């Protein structure tokens, strides 16, 4: 079982890289997770601290493993006042568009009750593969708000 439950969201494999490496630092801050690739609305309950990642395809497509979920949200709008979230965009970040893909999935879940947590963070893929500034700094600033 989880209790961070990540939403990995990418064809590429980029977000299943960072959810993976993202998953370690927590079981290592001794949180249980799991990295499930494009779930549907239909296979999340309406309460929990769930993690959505997904690429931005240089346009603002949302990778076709995850994009149904917005459909899926904004089609039932749901009662979501109880999940929490987190939102990371990953992309070549010279583009035009600008880790913008997942905006629109943690806007329905914003517009179906939910909040997010933290701050939305962007990850460059273009030229390094991060350089600098670990999601484990942000990861840290998450773990201190959603105990």
């Amino acid at each position: 079982m989880a209790d961070i439950t990540l939403i990995s969201g990418s064809t590429l494999g980029g977000a299943e890289y960072v959810a993976e490496h993202l998953a370690e630092k927590l079981e290592e801050a001794g949180f249980t997770t799991e990295t499930l690739h494009g779930p549907l609305l239909e296979d999340l309950p309406a309460s929990g601290i769930w993690l959505v990642i997904s690429s931005t395809h240089g346009a603002g497509d949302i990778p076709d493993n995850l994009s149904p979920f917005y459909e899926a949200l904004q089609e039932q709008k749901p009662d979501l006042s109880a999940v929490r979230f987190g939102a990371i965009g990953i992309g070549s970040r010279e583009y035009d568009t600008f880790c913008g893909a997942i905006d629109k999935l943690e806007a329905e879940l914003k517009n179906s009750g939910a909040k997010q947590t933290g701050e939305t963070l962007k990850i460059n893929i273009l030229d390094h593969d991060i350089p600098e500034d670990p999601a484990e700094e942000w990861l840290g600033s998450w773990v201190n708000l959603l105990k």
